[PDB]
């Protein structure tokens, strides 16, 4: 399924994703993509920050919903 992630350069990059993916791996989807290394990737949706571990089904994302990309140094 299709999301968006916004950053804060007001820049939003698609990604392809399954709601059975963890959020890790949806960083490094981000990685592959933007060039910007996980561990500085801070992920936001419903005004949550996204752990890691957890799926994006955890958190009810469905397709095109929107997750807010903060950096981390």
């Amino acid at each position: 399924m299709q999301i968006f992630v916004k950053t804060l350069t007001g820049r939003t990059i698609t990604l392809e994703v399954e709601p059975s993916d963890t959020i890790e791996n949806v960083k490094a989807k981000i990685q592959d993509k933007e060039g910007i290394p996980p561990d500085q990737q801070r992920l936001i949706f419903a005004g949550k920050q996204l752990e890691d571990g957890r799926t994006l089904s955890d958190y009810n994302i469905q397709k095109e919903s929107t997750l807010h990309l903060v950096l981390r140094l």
